[PDB]
């Protein structure tokens, strides 16, 4: 948890509504594409049976990275057609 509190916390008031809508291939790709996750981290969130378990899995990580990775995830959201839950996490991003 390298994130500043600020991120953090406003990421976990629309913890539910991200895991809720999100498509992890996509923005995952995005953010190894941009340099930001791992593929051993995708692998697991992959490796969920769910929609909604794997963007459960993809959150809980990202609440263990920190900053530029939180900024990355906010960028692929925007560019993976996810304006509506960016829109909810822009005053939070460092
Ligand atoms: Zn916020
Ligand atoms: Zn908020
Ligand atoms: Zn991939
Ligand atoms: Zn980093
Ligand atoms: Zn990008
Ligand atoms: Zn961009």
């Amino acid at each position: 948890g390298s994130m500043d509190a600020k991120a953090r916390n406003c990421l976990l008031q629309h913890r539910e509504a991200l895991e809720k809508d999100i498509k992890t291939s996509y923005i995952m790709d995005h953010m190894i594409s941009d340099g930001f996750l791992t593929i051993s981290e995708e692998e697991k969130v992959r490796n969920e049976p769910t929609q909604q378990q794997r963007a459960a899995m993809l959150i809980k990580m990202i609440l263990k990275k920190d900053n530029d990775s939180y900024v990355s995830f906010y960028n692929a959201l925007l560019h993976e057609g996810y304006k509506d839950l960016a829109a909810l996490l822009h005053d939070g991003i460092p």
